[PDB]
């Protein structure tokens, strides 16, 4: 049958833009002022607005035909856009370098990685870690401006990655010539996974432990290089080759690396914390600011990488449902469009809400640092106990920023895979993007932390957090909530479930009803003689859990702070439909969590289900705004499911096509291999001869 | 640096031997497990044969597969295909599927290459056939292959699920004696046909079936594609390759379009629906379509997803007996990750969940055989017990689609935490993770979206539920919907490691859930809604009922086959395995069994100690439920895998191998990188103007 709109006819293939149009038409706010409020202002969106359009302008940048691209052509071609990306290194400010290459990574995770190990890692190191003097040598030799030099970070060993102490390559300083033995002793501390190393870098930043006449200080940071600059062949005692295939990101040319004896000078270690002399005596001066704005910030920026990944693979999944239709129980009706389902809406619109949670979450810790950062300046008299906050909040921002890496991360893995899933076989179509998008993202996980060792450091974080506060020290802000001893008898005794202040309420309660019993048991279980150690590992599902709520927790109240501080009026009310679309959702998947601490009780479930049904159909209405407000060409989608206008069968056909030409009927193959299969002889069945 | 048995080992050294001390460890002989998975000692040497017979076979090499373009894994699997066929003149039903799904632990391109002719073409003919058009086409060369090549065009890009909303038209014309077959618009082109763009001759089409402008619903149409001998398109038929998928890359999925193609009326598959030389059409009711073909699929589909699992779950927990990370003891080696209490929890209820996925699978298998004998039986019928056979398999078809749904999902899930389980490592395409992950999730997809499954599933439960209230019989798999007791029961200090208890505890969460909903619909109902808007305003409900039910019979059955065939040396060994599993679940949705009432907040706490008390005793013997499973180095197919367990040495030699390093620079060092890296400086200069 045939659809009806406005005077005119339509079938499966020419409605889709109609009905996209018609969603479109619904939209309530006005769409700049909902992109205004997820990056922060007019002068932010013009600012992406302007590096977007620099990025999928620049020809040799495009990624139209990645997906076919076999691993050889996305090595080629990383290095290519890495020196058309280079043309903005000159221009750029650090915040819009950052952003660039963020944007970016929407549609090519490749080459901004491989890029990223020079220009963050190497860079970094040789910033951070170096003197003045050494930092300004290795620019002469190139090294800002990629001139005859290319670095990496070597940190990672096959044997060793989250347990960074245990780096097994060591560094013995040699007096008689002032040099360092760069040395792998055995075939398990080989470098592993060095992004650039296999086939780009010329020096590395090389972690390893320095010994000193028999004694270990620890793992520290020396540079050595890999090639000779004018051949690119290795150094003397320099192995080092590709790893190969991986699951995702194969722009990248991660190399492993041997070190044999190689000899360095004493100046290459970087020695802005360590240092030392010509006569081997070695220092660690107290250095005070050494205050880790890079580790927040290398979070932060996680956090927010989320939100850019997300909101494409989410747009695209939408735009879909908007117009897909499948099933219907009417006879004299059009089946229906999978986004007017109730489960479709629960599948997608919560993680619409996620994503916008977690823009807020990167938000609202880089604005937390920045206030906290401000307020330390301005104390010189230094009033003790005011410091002793900042320092703690500092300190709580950190720990909170494990959290938010780990569930971000994993949360963006989710929405891609849920979005595939949501587009049907449609999903599995490598044009669609959600395949290599997925394969590319993962890696998050495990790399910058790996996310189930910062949750289990966060969640024994918390619980000494607690145990501190109880012994008198004062709680940094993020934890706060662990202070309040309104939340022991707090319940919900009746009060609105659509209120904000009563949900923020309830993610308080569960947090801190989860760490006060682990700490509670904590030292049970210490005082009945175990070490702080074996307690921590006795509750390592706890540890775990706590990170897990305290985490949430953050989400929703980051929300909530943002709309309050910078929501303007005509996006506000649907922002916080958003907001409690994704606190209610949430509270529904861990219903468990709200029964046990007796906040709400069996009949209070039943009513936050019919809430997440009721603002999942007053965020569908929407639906078309919310997605729009992300400001997404249809190269940074890169899907044709996922254009703006919507005519998703149309464009689909058409990548297909202009990909897969189908002219030719037959395969590469057929001569040599599939037409001798099909007109292959009968089997020889004769039987040999033999008298009886 | 370690020291075992007086001997000297480091990070590189140590791993064979750390592994043979937890094989040290097993207090049970491996073969009895080996036949417990797959039904005793007969079926397990045919498994092993059939292995070996392809391991042995260097066309079906996998080793290099990882490094593979499109274009390789597109020719390879035809030349597979062609050593695979050396088997069809001598297997059975049984051997040939089996060796099959064992290819696909491997290979998931080419079971599914050669399928779609091998399964799909030849289960329509002979499904829908009748014996001459079967015959007919058989005599063409379809069985064998032979200058013939099959495909099933069902779905479209308009439709998946919605099978009965197809849009492609079969218009007949009593003239000719021909089905006009057409594609009305671009929105009904047929989509993702596995065969068509390259490799099929021909395609078993489902199209409307219209006579005198009467709609006669979806039925199946025999149409060449191609002429045999150049391979060309034939007229009116137009197809292209789809090209690039998430995974499965070797499978040439089509897009074909028909405009106006004739076919001889005779190419209509006519078993059930027949059209006359006149244009009459007639459709008897002809035993209800034999869906045991149906079940037959899901069933395959559940085992399927043991046959991964195994593989993937093999590989982490090797791998995490072997390496260490962090240590708390100043004087002692790095704990090896399988000791932290944390990593046990991430890995050992997954390898549970792994027996539990092939208990259901057997389960289902026995019970779906068992219902259709007691089929058979009842030629001569009396009226009760004709009726609770018929509802034993409804309840079946049911019980069979979350199975698929949520093992299918498990299997991925399953795959992607031990990726995340070997860290970085897991990252490496040689480890496995990256393709096994792309090619599977497509199982979540086809055969039955999992969502519209689950969706159906719990409608269906409700309607069960609806049918006892009023009087109607039980199908057993939902019998627990009839126990008086369980409206109250509650756990009242009883045994948490007592099975029984745990499965009530299950049972009553399930019909709570159930019970409730269905409370509601004919609330809902009596509100004035219909039947269908009651369903579609308790989405959530219906979801959560056929979740749950499904966890409880995953349960069960784990249980009841181990009861049923479990030799003594393996008992204690598998209801330790089969508690973790139920004690985990019941932590993981713990909000249910607090809803009820069933378990209390201090409840809680023992369940997670109990969980926390199960990893320990199934951690103790982990190399025993592994190498079970019977994989060899073929099998795993990734380094850190391996049985002698040297997880660095074939790691770095599998990566040399495909990755010879003599060449430091890469092929593109003159074209690209050099041009950069010595790239002339900026023109700093300004145009001259005096102003
Ligand atoms: C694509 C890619 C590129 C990379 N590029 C670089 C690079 O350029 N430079 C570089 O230096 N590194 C690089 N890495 C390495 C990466 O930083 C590390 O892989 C990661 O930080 C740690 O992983 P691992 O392999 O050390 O695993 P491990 O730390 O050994 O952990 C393995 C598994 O064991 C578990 N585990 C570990 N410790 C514990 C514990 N105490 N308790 C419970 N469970 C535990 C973890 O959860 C994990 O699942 C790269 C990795 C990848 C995948
Ligand atoms: C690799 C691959 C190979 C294939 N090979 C073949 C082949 O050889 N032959 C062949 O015939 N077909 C083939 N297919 C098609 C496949 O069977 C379909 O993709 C699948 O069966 C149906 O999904 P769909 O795309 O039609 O999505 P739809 O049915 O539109 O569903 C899309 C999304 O909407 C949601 N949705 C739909 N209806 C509802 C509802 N009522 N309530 C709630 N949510 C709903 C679904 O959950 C899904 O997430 C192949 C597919 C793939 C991916």
């Amino acid at each position: 049958a045939n659809v009806e709109i406005d005077g005119k006819q339509y079938n499966t293939f020419t409605e889709p833009p109609k009905a996209l149009a018609g969603e479109r038409a619904k939209v309530k706010f006005p769409i700049k002022d909902m992109t205004e409020f997820l990056h922060g202002g007019e002068e932010n969106v013009t600012m992406i607005e302007r590096l977007m359009t620099e990025l999928e302008r620049d020809p040799v940048l495009n990624v139209s035909g990645d997906y076919d691209m076999p691993k050889e052509q996305l090595r080629e071609t990383a290095v290519a856009r890495i020196a058309a990306l280079s043309g903005h290194w000159k221009k750029d400010t650090e915040k819009e370098a950052l952003l660039r290459s963020q944007l970016h990574g929407i549609v090519d995770m490749g080459t901004r990685i491989r890029l990223g190990v020079h220009t963050g890692l190497f860079m970094g190191a040789i910033r951070g870690s170096g003197t003045k003097e050494q930092y300004d040598y290795w620019v002469r030799k190139g090294a800002a401006d990629v001139k005859g030099f290319y670095g990496c970070f070597a940190m990672t060993e096959l044997g060793h990655g989250s347990n960074v102490a245990g780096l097994e390559t060591t560094a013995t300083y040699i007096q008689d010539t002032d040099e360092f033995i760069i040395n792998t002793p055995n075939t398990g501390a080989t470098k592993w996974w060095i992004g650039g190393a296999a086939h780009s870098a010329t020096h590395t930043a090389c972690f390893a432990r320095l010994l000193v006449d028999g004694k270990d200080y620890g793992v520290k940071i020396f540079v050595v290089q890999l090639r000779d600059v004018s051949s690119h062949s290795l150094m003397p005692g320099i192995a080092l080759g590709d790893i190969g295939k991986k699951m995702g990101r194969d722009a990248i040319d991660n190399g492993w690396i041997q070190f044999t004896n190689v000899r360095i000078p004493r100046q290459n270690m970087l020695m802005k914390y360590a240092k030392v002399s010509s006569t081997g005596k070695v220092s660690q001066p107290p250095l005070a600011q050494l205050t880790y704005g890079a580790l927040i910030g290398g979070r932060v920026t996680m956090i927010a990488d989320s939100f850019f990944v997300s909101q494409r693979f989410i747009t695209i999944a939408l735009r879909y449902a908007c117009v897909r239709r499948q099933f219907g129980t009417t006879p004299g009706q059009p089946e229906t469009k999978i986004i007017d389902y109730p489960y479709h809406q629960r599948r997608l619109l919560p993680l619409l809400a996620f994503t916008y949670a977690m823009k807020m979450a990167a938000d609202q810790s880089q604005i937390q640092y920045d206030q906290t950062t401000d307020l330390l300046q301005t104390i010189d008299p230094k009033d003790k106990g005011a410091l002793g906050k900042a320092i703690v909040d500092l300190k709580e921002l950190f720990a909170s920023s494990a959290g938010l890496k780990a569930f971000t991360t994993w949360t963006c893995a989710n929405i891609i895979d849920q979005c595939r899933q949501a587009c049907g076989g449609h999903g599995y179509s490598g044009y669609n993007g959600f395949g290599q998008a997925y394969a590319d993202w993962v890696v998050q996980c495990t790399w910058e932390g790996d996310n189930n060792v910062l949750c289990l450091s966060m969640g024994r974080g918390l619980i000494q957090s607690c145990l501190g506060h109880r012994k008198g020290k004062p709680l940094g802000s993020s934890v706060g909530y662990l202070a309040n001893k309104g939340l022991e008898q707090a319940t919900l005794s009746g009060r609105d479930l659509k209120d904000p202040k009563v949900l923020i309420e309830a993610w308080e309660k569960v947090a801190n009803g989860a760490i006060q019993r682990a700490t509670d048991k904590f030292v049970e279980l210490t005082k009945g003689g175990l070490s702080p150690d074996q307690a921590f590992e006795e509750l390592s599902q706890q540890r775990f859990q706590c990170a897990k709520i305290h985490t949430r927790k953050h989400l929703v109240t980051a929300f909530y702070e943002r709309i309050n501080a910078s929501a303007k009026a005509d996006v506000k009310p649907y922002l916080i439909n958003l907001a409690n679309l994704f606190t209610l959702w949430s509270i529904e998947e861990d219903s468990g969590l709200f029964l046990r601490e007796g906040f709400l009780q069996p009949k209070d479930i039943d009513q936050v289900t019919e809430l997440v049904n009721h603002y999942c159909k007053e965020v569908r209405d929407q639906v078309a705004g919310y997605t729009d407000a992300f400001g997404l060409s249809d190269w940074f989608i890169n899907a044709p499911i996922g254009n703006y206008d919507g005519d998703v069968y149309k464009h689909y056909f058409a990548k297909v096509n202009q990909q897969n030409p189908a002219q030719n009927p037959r395969p590469p193959y057929y001569e040599s291999t599939l037409r001798p299969f099909l007109f292959r002889e009968d089997e020889d069945d004769d039987i040999c001869e033999l008298d009886e």
